[PDB]
């Protein structure tokens, strides 16, 4: 049960006023996540739809440096020797990985302003 075309639209257009991390861009932002839940992939089209190439590349780095933390520490459902966190939230069986990688991209994106 993606979202689609419609879903997408009413989150930009709900938020087109506000700034990205601003708290109503993250309540809304955060109830999209928690509501669909989505995996990577998604998450990489929604966060194209709506900020540049320029916010996008200052998340990725931001969640670069969250994710890099989280998983060097260590995860409970983390195997490293089965690929990156980017792959295995893609898996529909690692909901944890899923799970933690919806609340890196949220916190990344709420820490650029």
């Amino acid at each position: 049960r993606p979202w689609q075309m419609k879903d997408l639209q009413a989150i930009k257009q709900e938020v087109s006023q506000a700034a990205p991390g601003s708290p109503q861009f993250m309540q809304t932002i955060r109830l999209a996540v928690q509501q669909f839940d989505p995996t990577a992939k998604d998450l990489q089209d929604l966060l194209q739809y709506l900020c540049s190439s320029l916010v996008a590349s200052l998340h990725h780095q931001q969640l670069d440096s969250l994710i890099s933390e989280a998983e060097t520490r260590g995860i409970t459902g983390y195997n490293p020797l089965a690929g990156p966190l980017r792959v295995q939230a893609n898996n529909p069986q690692q909901q944890g990985l899923r799970r933690e990688y919806q609340q890196l991209w949220l916190a990344a994106f709420a820490a650029l302003p």
